[PDB]
C-alpha cells in the first residue's frame, strides 16, 4: 500500500508517494494559488496529484491551518478568503476516489517525531518555531486531534497578558512573542526590517539586542512547555521548525526551563525531522486506517 | 461490587461505601494528622476504614498533591514534610487486603463530572477553584492522568510571568491570582487579611477593591480556559470549588471569555456535585478495574 501525501501550506502545495518504508519518493511541489477561492485551490490540487494518483491506494492531507470535519478553517478566518469550510477531504476523495484524511501540519509533524522516538516513550508533545508556532499532542501512544480539529495548538496560549497583540485576536500568544515573525516585529533600531534569520546571526556576531529578542523568545517557549508539562505530563518534548532548530537556541531554552521548580522540567529533544515532517507525519496516520 | 472510597486532603480524612448505584453510603470522617510522619497518616487511615473495610471489594483514593506510582508527591515536596512518597496505595492494601488504587482529587472529581454530563461529550475539561486551582482533563472518554500522575495541574500554568510568587515556586501562575488564597493575599488596605469569603462579600455590597480582587481571578480564569481550549479542544469545561460556584462568578468567567477570538470559546457549565466529588470520581473510576 502507497500513501498519497498531501502538504497544504500557505505558500507551496507539496505531494509526494510514500509507501510501508516511510521513503519519500516523486516529490512534486507547485506554488498555492494567489486567489483563496475553492474553484482555483482544486485545480491546483487535482494539477498536484494526478501523475501520482493511480499509484496510491489512499490519500493524506497535512494542512496549516485547523481541520475539522475534513475541511478547513484558521484561528484568523478572514486570512483564508473564500476557502473558510473548503471540503478537502471531499475534494480530494472526488478527485482521486481514494480513502482520505486530513490532519494539522503540526500535529502531522508530531506523530512522525514520536514513531522516530524510542518506544517506551508513551507521552510527548512537539513543538515548531517557525515563522509560526505550532503544536502536537502524543498521549498514551494516540495523537490528540480534538474533536474541532484544535488539540496542540500551544502557540496560541498565553505567554503575557501584557504582551504584543497575536494574528489569531489574543493579546501575548506565545506566538507573538516567541515565533520568528514575533522575533522580527520586536526588533528596533539598526535591527529594524531584519528577519529571525538575519537577527540569529546578529546575535551570532555578539549583537546585544539580537541576543535579547532571541533570549525572549526561549525564556518564553520554556515557560510554554512548565505549562504543557504540568498539563500533559508528557514524558519528552520534541523541539523542531527553523527557529526551533537554530543553533544554540534548544540550549537556551533548556537553560530557562531548568530554572522552573523541579517537577515542571521534562527532557527536551531536536526533532528528527528537519523537513517533510507533515507529509510523513500524514502518511504515518494513513496507514492505521 | 462495593468501593471503599477514600478522600485525602488537608484538613479532613474522609471515606465512605459506594456501590453501583452510586450512592454514598456510611461516610466517616477524620482530621488529618500535624504530625505529617508515615506511622500517623498509617494509624489515622487505619482508624478511618475499620469499620468499613469488611463491606468493600476494593479501595480507591481521591487525594490532593500528586499520584505517582501509588506515592505521594506534591508541587512542594517540603509541604508533605516526612509524607513525601508515602506509600499510599501499598498502606491500603496492607491495611485492608483490597485492591487499591489512588488518584489526585481533581481528577478524580473530574471524571465524576464527566459522567454526569449527557453522552455526547467526548471531551471535557474540570476546574476547580476554592482554596488553590486543581484540574483534570479527559479527552476521547478518558481520564489523562499522565505517566506521573501530574497531568491537569491547571493552577500551574502561566497567568502573568510579572505576577506574583506561587507557592510550587514558579512566578505568576493562575492559582496565585485565581485562587481563593490568590484573593486574600492581593487584598490591600483594610481589606487585608480578610478570606475570599469575605472579600466576596464585601464585593456584592459595592466594595470595588474586593470586586477587582474578583474581577482579576475572573479574568485570570477566563485566560486559562482560553489556554485550555487551545490545548485540549474540550468541548466544555465544568467549574466547580467554592470560589468558582460562588454567586456571579461563573457568568463573569462567561463573560471575559467571550471577549477572546471565537475559536477559544467553549461552553462553560457549573459543577453537578457541590460536595464529595472526588469519593464519587474514585469510586467510578474503580469500577473500570
Ligand atoms: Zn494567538
Ligand atoms: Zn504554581
Amino acid at each position: 500500500m502507497t500513501t498519497l501525501a498531501i502538504d497544504i501550506g500557505g505558500t507551496k502545495l507539496a505531494a509526494a508517494l510514500i509507501g510501508a518504508d516511510g521513503q519519500i519518493r516523486d516529490r512534486r511541489e507547485l506554488p498555492t494559488p494567489a486567489s483563496q477561492t475553492p474553484e482555483a485551490l482544486r485545480d491546483a490540487l487535482s494539477a498536484l496529484v494526478s501523475p501520482l494518483q493511480a499509484h496510491a491506494q489512499r490519500v493524506a492531507i497535512a494542512s496549516t491551518g485547523i481541520i475539522r470535519d475534513g475541511s478547513l478553517l484558521a484561528l484568523n478566518p478572514h486570512n483564508l478568503g473564500g476557502l473558510l469550510h473548503f471540503p478537502l477531504v471531499k475534494t480530494l476523495e472526488q478527485l482521486t476516489n481514494l480513502p482520505t484524511i486530513a490532519i494539522n501540519d503540526a500535529q502531522a509533524a508530531a506523530w512522525a517525531e514520536f514513531q522516530a522516538l524510542d518506544g517506551d516513550i508513551t507521552d510527548m508533545v512537539f513543538i515548531t518555531v517557525s515563522t509560526g508556532v505550532g503544536g502536537g499532542v502524543v498521549s498514551g501512544c494516540k495523537l490528540l486531534t480534538g474533536p474541532g480539529g484544535l488539540a496542540g495548538h500551544i502557540g496560541h496560549t498565553l505567554a503575557d497578558p501584557h504582551g504584543p497583540v497575536c494574528g489569531c485576536g489574543r493579546t501575548g500568544c506565545v506566538e507573538a512573542i516567541a515565533s520568528g515573525r514575533g522575533i522580527a516585529a520586536a526588533a528596533q533600531g539598526e535591527l529594524a526590517g531584519a528577519d529571525a534569520k538575519t537577527i540569529f546571526t546578529r546575535a551570532g556576531q555578539g549583537d546585544e539586542q539580537a541576543q535579547q529578542l532571541i533570549h525572549r523568545s526561549a525564556r518564553t517557549l520554556a515557560r510554554l512547555i512548565a505549562d504543557i508539562k504540568a498539563t500533559t505530563d508528557c514524558q519528552c518534548v520534541v523541539v523542531g521548525g527553523s527557529v526551533g532548530l537554530a543553533e544554540g537556541y534548544l540550549a537556551l531554552v533548556e537553560t530557562y526551563l531548568a530554572q522552573e521548580p523541579a517537577a515542571f522540567h521534562v527532557d527536551l529533544l531536536a526533532a528528527h525531522y528537519r523537513h517533510d515532517a507533515g507529509l510523513l507525519g500524514a502518511a504515518l496516520l494513513a496507514q492505521g486506517e
